[PDB]
């Protein structure tokens, strides 16, 4: 049998394709299941591996309704970027969930069999999947694949970043862009936890939802005084490490110069060179495209750099990620859950009106993809 | 017996003054010795100190010729980075040499009796200092004060960025700023040791002084293809840790940039956050005083950030420091060897005319101060 899944491809010519492929369905070896996936969210990154650095102001539809053709430039400026994946037709959807409908002979994929399940194996923007039976999480009893859709990439990373707090010797920390689905996950996590948190949006409405929420400190950077509001929660929460999903702009060394303030506040002699109190920015998304701008005034016990996700699990190893991962199955539908205002088909992921929607990374405007809806 | 220390004194009233005071000379303690001062550099770092964050374009000369005073104005908007010295009388000077003519009773102090000694003991630009033996480095024989002058700030500091270069993983470096004194001692370092370097000017004619000097690998940032010249320097060298002195604008992210172009080179897949291999700037320095901006075209494995000599020295130990400290005066007049333009007295450090050229940091243009020149 065959069965559909997203490509794109980015071509020499400059020129992005979106389409779905028909792709032979593989029977799973020894090792593997096939999963039909029923869940899978469009997140950020997701986002940049389907689009890559289209001007998306330039799409146009082809084809028909259930086998839909998008097509759209990349600007000149923006093709040295795509080296990488030129003429090469690309997968997309890092995880997602659904029930294993095939097992290979091995006792650990027969164990698996009409199990529900999630998987970060990537191409999950797929009906089916042939993955290796040690690459799936089986859910929680009564959890559906939609429960289980977003159970690595946010959950893991909201995780991480309290476990990076720790490693580096911090005690409280700051998130940016903070209503977004993993910053609403990181405020359960923090006020179950005891964690001091000072979130950062840019809209009083996020400002409300993380508040209804119940979190303790919301920053709005769209307010007049975002740096008094910041310095004050960041004297009040003794925050010196901050996870920024924003990356350009200035919000990083917004926060930095904020944090050296408060530190300053308890200062006991003068120091040459500020606090000795390190203080530490990870930019771990990209979400504000522009340069990255700051001007030094907290002294030389700082740093900045990038996060990600599967380096840290990496770095804390497999018992350790182990212990993360059974959290987010105890907590799934609690600490972990996740909203999506719209559930899609694969063909509708290429329906230009419904990106335009989703590609906006609007708060609480999250897609979720049934790559078999309505079958 | 009292000797003059310049003094450097932020007010609340928003004044700098800018002062000789004659204070009184300790006798040492059972563990100190007292050190008659004759040469002490004008570095940036001391340059911070001594000026603060007072506009000098609005510097005034006034007191006597040999009683010398400045004063000038810190802006409103930098009163606050000023907050911690404000109405404090501080000392300046970071490092200096000179000659024991007094020691405490400990047989550590009495075995410096006589001896030239360098010492980073702070308050430098002082006649006289009274400071512990165990702050005292000796001098090799036939080394001067001014051949001393400059044993701590500048060539541990090239030592350890090789020692930072390797305890983070990484084979090859590049430095910024590199005609300063202390990019010429750390390109002789890594000629001497074979250690790869780029070495990053911004006027032709320091990458002239630099490879008359010996250099491999030197970029102009004011070459027209230096993103080119810096790729390729990269490609050659392998280097992924930078140590950048401007601080402020581009090049920082430039150097970021093109260390990426040099990995992805040998690119064997797509990695949808670039090459996993981490590249690391330091910013060691602020001489650009402009906001650090860049674009990041580098992927995900990047750091940046602050680097300070006595929380490294502090970091790898008495016994690791110490083996620096041992290299360079085994090489203080070759490698570790600082050239200045000018030496001058105490007085002459406050006079307007003399500022003017020392407080560019120019290249080829450090001032050596002799607290004792002209002095009884
Ligand atoms: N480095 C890593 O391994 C990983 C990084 N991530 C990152 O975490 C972030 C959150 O992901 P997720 O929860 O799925 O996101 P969501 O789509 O759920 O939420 C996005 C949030 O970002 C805000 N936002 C969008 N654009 C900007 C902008 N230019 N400046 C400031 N805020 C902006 C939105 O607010 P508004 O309504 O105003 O647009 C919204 O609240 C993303 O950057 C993602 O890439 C996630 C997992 C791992
Ligand atoms: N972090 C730390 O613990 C320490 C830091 N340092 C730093 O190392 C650096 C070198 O010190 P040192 O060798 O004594 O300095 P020097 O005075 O010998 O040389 C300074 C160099 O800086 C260049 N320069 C001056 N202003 C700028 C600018 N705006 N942008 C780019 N380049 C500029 C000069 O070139 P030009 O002629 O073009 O002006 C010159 O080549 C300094 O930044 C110093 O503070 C040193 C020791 C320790």
């Amino acid at each position: 049998h065959s069965a559909l899944q997203l490509r794109s491809r980015i071509k020499s010519s400059g020129e992005l394709e979106l389409s779905l492929d028909s792709i032979d369905t593989p029977h799973p070896g020894p090792d593997e299941v096939l999963i039909r996936i029923e869940a899978s969210p469009l997140n950020p990154s997701d986002l940049g591996l389907l689009f890559g650095a289209a001007d998306m102001s330039t799409a146009k539809a082809s084809g028909t309704a259930e086998r839909p053709i998008v097509t759209a430039r990349v600007p000149e400026g923006a093709m040295r970027s795509m080296a990488g994946r030129l003429d090469a037709s690309m997968p997309v959807g890092n995880e997602g969930a659904g029930v294993v409908v095939e097992a290979g002979s091995s006792p650990a994929a027969q164990a698996l069999m009409g199990k529900t399940v999630a998987a970060i194996g990537g191409a999950m923007y797929s009906q089916y999947r042939c993955i290796p039976a040690d690459q799936c999480l089986v859910l929680p009893e009564g959890a559906t694949p939609a429960d289980g859709a977003s159970s690595f990439v946010n959950p893991l990373t909201a995780l991480g970043m309290v476990e990076t707090m720790r490693l580096e010797g911090h005690s409280a920390l700051v998130h940016t862009a903070a209503a977004s689905n993993l910053g609403q996950m990181l405020n359960q996590i923090c006020l179950k936890d005891g964690i001091k948190l000072v979130n950062i949006v840019r809209k009083q409405e996020q400002a409300d939802l993380l508040k209804a929420q119940g979190a303790v400190h919301v920053c709005n950077a769209a307010s007049p005084t975002f740096m008094q509001d910041l310095t004050e929660a960041l004297v009040s929460t003794g925050a010196t490490i901050a996870f920024d999903a924003t990356g350009g702009g200035k919000l990083g060394g917004q926060i930095l110069t904020c944090m050296e303030a408060a530190l300053n506040k308890s200062a006991r002699e003068y120091s040459r060179y500020g606090s000795t109190t390190h203080k530490q920015v990870y930019l771990y998304g990209g979400l504000d495209t522009s340069p990255t701008e700051f001007n030094r005034n907290f002294g030389m016990a700082w740093g900045m750099g990038g996060w990600l996700l599967f380096p840290f699990l990496q770095k804390i190893g497999r018992e350790r990620a182990n212990a993360l991962k059974q959290r987010v199955v105890a907590e799934l539908k609690t600490t972990f859950a996740s909203h999506y205002s719209k559930e899609i088909s694969l063909a509708e992921v290429l329906d230009l009106d419904m990106i335009a929607v989703y590609n906006k990374r609007a708060t609480g405007e999250k897609y979720l993809i049934n790559p078999n809806k309505g079958l």
